[PDB]
């Protein structure tokens, strides 16, 4: 019965969330559904021994759906948006084609040993290719409503705004007229606003993950 979820505790502050935007996806779909769940803050620097019985890689996120474990957040989202008591949302439209390039390229932006100044010249055209069709639909990165492309990207855009803001506060121009207003929606709803990490505890989670 029920839903139990294991998620990133902050570095040094085990009672709050820190850097794992992949955990923030799982909170986002549960809070869009408003469905009852139970959350377990895992310290990744000192992992509970029983946590390997839930996640064989020792990673977060991992969940229990009806007490049965599921790891990796794109698989966890795939099962939650297909096999749950609230309506299923596992429908990827055309926005998943560009969004699946943005998905790793915005993690590589936060790991830009390979220059971000050269990478950004592709990211502006990735954002234009998404935004040019999203401005026909209006509100969300999957179109008229939240589906898999918001669940793939929404916490990663807020994580870029915070963690890239610490050294290269990269502006979204008003020509990206969906993207620049969609970032303001991350401070709203149950689905985005409840999932917002403490912003120092994103930055102090992300620094060693420029390397690791
Ligand atoms: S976010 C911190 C690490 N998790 C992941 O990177 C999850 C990637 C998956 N494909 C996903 O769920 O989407 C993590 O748990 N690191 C362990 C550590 O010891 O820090």
């Amino acid at each position: 019965m029920a839903l139990e979820i294991c998620v990133k505790a902050a570095v040094g502050a085990p009672n709050i969330l820190g850097d794992c935007p992949f955990c923030q996806r799982v909170l986002l779909s549960l809070e869009e559904k408003k469905i009852p769940y139970k959350s377990h803050l895992i310290n990744l620097g000192d992992k509970p021994q029983w946590f390997l019985e839930i996640s064989p890689e020792g990673k977060v996120p991992v969940v229990k759906i009806d007490d049965k474990w599921v790891a990796d957040s794109d698989v966890i989202v795939g099962i939650l948006e297909e096999k749950n008591p609230e309506p299923p949302l596992a429908t990827p439209p055309e926005f998943a084609s560009v969004g699946s390039k943005i998905f790793p390229s915005f993690v590589k932006f936060l790991k830009s040993k390979d220059p971000n100044d050269g990478t950004e010249q592709a990211l502006l055209e990735e954002l234009k290719a998404l935004d040019g069709h999203l401005k026909v639909h209006g509100p969300f990165i999957a179109g008229e409503k939240i589906t898999a492309v918001d669940l793939s990207l929404a916490p990663k855009l807020y994580h870029l705004e915070v963690a890239l803001g610490h050294f290269k506060n990269w502006p979204i121009p008003d020509n990206l007229t969906h993207v620049l207003n969609y970032i303001k929606l991350l401070f709203s709803r149950e689905s985005f606003k409840k999932t917002r990490a403490a912003e120092e505890h994103v930055i102090a989670g992300w620094e060693p993950k420029v390397n690791a």
